[PDB]
């Protein structure tokens, strides 16, 4: 029975082996997603996003006419974009170019077509009656994007728009109970419960969640953990998040709460190096300045042979730009050799930097043949600390 608990968690299954065994469960799980419905709603949200950008630009006095060329800074200064929001402002122009309203050569911008009248809020409500199931996303897009000009002009701290004290959950319902998040979060749970199904009765398991928010992904895991054999450290950079979560999860008695900034050495923050079996980071690692230093801090927490579970969006999204792209974390990135103009990585980029930062046996999920395109826009990545 008893082997020494000081020795590494050799009992953990391999991510590839976990992926193999869950494969039939995933082929049934991804068909529960509506191919057309989540595709329809995705396209329309990208069209709505344009409306919000045009609405916001006009409210700042945008007066540029077709053929006219302007400089990015000059336009920012004209419309009153505060200096810290010009990165976001550039991306909003890049989006107008994708749809043909603007064109870009050099760092100069030329108007192609005059933008027409928009009422994105009237159209938002239409979408809400059509698709009440994505109400969290439209409500949050409404609160953040219908205030874009306030944000670009620095009159609103976007934190109060995305994560105000009186409402941290709306941003979590997006991460937790959207159609796609339900699939991805179930994978996170099934992966974690499969990886540990060989845990000796003699040994406890230690999990640590980075950037856990108010527990969007956490809530999928906790119902399956064995309180007698588990320690679960709920961390976030913000104390308001851990405090709301402690309220939500108060009757799970095996939970620890603590604050962690994954951009600074976790050992300087009260965390033991290389003594966590499983690290969860859902939708957080991208929001840092250097993925290599961030992933090296993550690696520093993992026991030899321990498991990282990552949940990340992998594609550009205009409606996401109008919510989380308002925040500092979205544009923190400075590792331009890897991330030239957007904080997110695709599946192949994530595998690459993970192998460079001391991980192996990297799996990306789901990978099912006829799955919805929307399942290719997000991924669960499982990787093993390379002993
Ligand atoms: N540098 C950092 N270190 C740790 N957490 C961070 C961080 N920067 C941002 N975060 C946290 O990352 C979270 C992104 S939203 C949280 C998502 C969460 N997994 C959920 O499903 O609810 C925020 O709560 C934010 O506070």
């Amino acid at each position: 029975y008893f082997q020494s608990n000081a020795l590494p968690p050799d009992f953990l299954l391999d991510p590839v082996e976990v992926s193999q065994q869950l494969a039939p469960s995933l082929t049934e799980l991804v068909t529960l997603l509506d191919n057309a419905r989540t595709s329809e709603i995705g396209t329309q949200l990208e069209e709505l996003s344009v409306d919000y950008i045009v609405q916001g630009l006009l409210q700042m006095g945008w007066s540029y006419q077709p053929t006219e060329s302007f400089d990015l800074d000059a336009a920012a200064q004209c419309l009153g974009v505060v200096p810290t929001q010009v990165r976001l402002f550039e991306r909003l122009l890049q989006i107008l170019a994708e749809v043909g309203i603007l064109q870009s050569n050099q760092q100069q911008w030329q108007v192609q077509k005059t933008a027409q009248k928009v009422n994105p809020s009237k159209q938002s409500q239409s979408l809400l009656s059509q698709y009440p199931d994505e109400a969290a996303t439209l409500t949050l897009l409404e609160r953040c994007a219908s205030q874009l000009s306030g944000v670009l002009r620095g009159e609103i701290d976007p934190v109060q728009l995305v994560f105000p004290q009186g409402d941290l959950t709306t941003a979590t319902q997006l991460y937790k109970d959207s159609a796609v998040a339900k699939v991805m979060n179930t994978i996170v749970e099934k992966v974690i419960m499969k990886a540990m199904e060989k845990l000796p009765p003699s040994r406890g398991i230690r999990l640590l969640e980075i950037g856990a928010g108010t527990g969007g992904t956490t809530s999928y895991i906790l119902p399956h953990l064995n309180p007698n054999q588990t320690e679960y450290i709920f961390t976030d950079i913000g104390a308001l998040f851990t405090s709301k979560a402690q309220e939500k999860f108060q009757d799970y008695r095996f939970l620890g709460y603590q604050t962690l900034d994954i951009e600074v050495d976790p050992s300087s923050q009260g965390f033991e190096s290389h003594r966590y079996d499983v690290i969860i980071a859902a939708n957080v690692l991208h929001a840092t300045t250097s993925l290599k230093q961030t992933l090296s801090h993550v690696r520093q927490l993992l026991a030899p042979g321990g498991i990282l579970v990552l949940y990340e969006a992998t594609t550009r999204s205009r409606w996401v730009d109008l919510i989380f792209g308002l925040l500092e974390g979205w544009w923190k990135f400075t590792d331009y050799e890897l991330r030239p103009d957007y904080p997110l990585l695709n599946r192949e980029q994530w595998k690459k930097v993970l192998s460079e930062t001391g991980f192996t046996q990297v799996v990306t999920l789901p990978e099912v043949e006829g799955m919805a395109e929307a399942l290719s826009q997000q991924t669960v990545i499982v990787a093993q600390a390379a002993s």
